[PDB]
C-alpha cells in the first residue's frame, strides 16, 4: 500500500459516502438513533456502523491485488476477484455449517450475466476514481513481432530440413 494511495483511500471513501448520501436523500433517509427499516430511520444518515465501511474495507485489498498481480482487463480481473472472495467466503462457511448447494459454486466462466455485472459495478465505481486521479495502470508492432517469431521458427525448420536433405 503506497503512501499517496493510502492517503487517497480516506478521500475516496468519503467520496463514495457522498455518492451514497445523494442516493439516500433521493430515497429519503433522516438520522435517528433507533434502528429500523419500515420507519425509515437510521443512525448513520439501512447502512449501519460497520455496514458503512464494509465497502470501504476491500478498497485497500483491491489495491493490494493490483500491486501483486488494459483498463478493461483489470476491470474484469477485479470483477473476478470481487466474486472469487465472495465464493471463498461462501464455500468455507457452507463447509463449516453443512448447508445446501449454492448455484454460484462454479468457475467464473460459467456464471450468469447478472452475477458478473453485480461486481463489475463496484469494479468500475472504484476504477473511475483511480482514473480521474491520474493513476495509469495496466495488467502488469505486435503483428511485426509475430511475423518475426514465425520467421525464426521457419529458420529453425529450414535448419532441420537442411539436416534432413543432407541425409
Amino acid at each position: 500500500i503506497p503512501e499517496k494511495l493510502e492517503y487517497f483511500i480516506n478521500k475516496y471513501a468519503e467520496h463514495s459516502h457522498d455518492k451514497w448520501s445523494m442516493d439516500k436523500l433521493a430515497n429519503g433517509w433522516i438520522y435517528g438513533e433507533i434502528y429500523s427499516d419500515s420507519s425509515k430511520i437510521q443512525p448513520l444518515m439501512l447502512l449501519s456502523e460497520k455496514e458503512k465501511e464494509i465497502y470501504r474495507w476491500p478498497i485497500k485489498e483491491s489495491l493490494k491485488t493490483m500491486l501483486a498481480w488494459d483498463l478493461h482487463a483489470m476491470a474484469e480481473m477485479m470483477a473476478e476477484n470481487y466474486h472469487n472472495i465472495w465464493a471463498k467466503k461462501k464455500k468455507l462457511e457452507l463447509e463449516s455449517k453443512g448447508g445446501g448447494n449454492h448455484p454460484l459454486l462454479v468457475p467464473y466462466d460459467t456464471l450468469t450475466a447478472k452475477e458478473k455485472a453485480k461486481d463489475r459495478e463496484k469494479a468500475q465505481d472504484i476504477f473511475k476514481f483511480l482514473q480521474i486521479s491520474g493513476y495509469v495502470v495496466s495488467r502488469g508492432x505486435x503483428x511485426x513481432x509475430x511475423x518475426x517469431x514465425x520467421x525464426x521458427x521457419x529458420x529453425x525448420x529450414x535448419x532441420x530440413x537442411x539436416x534432413x536433405x543432407x541425409x
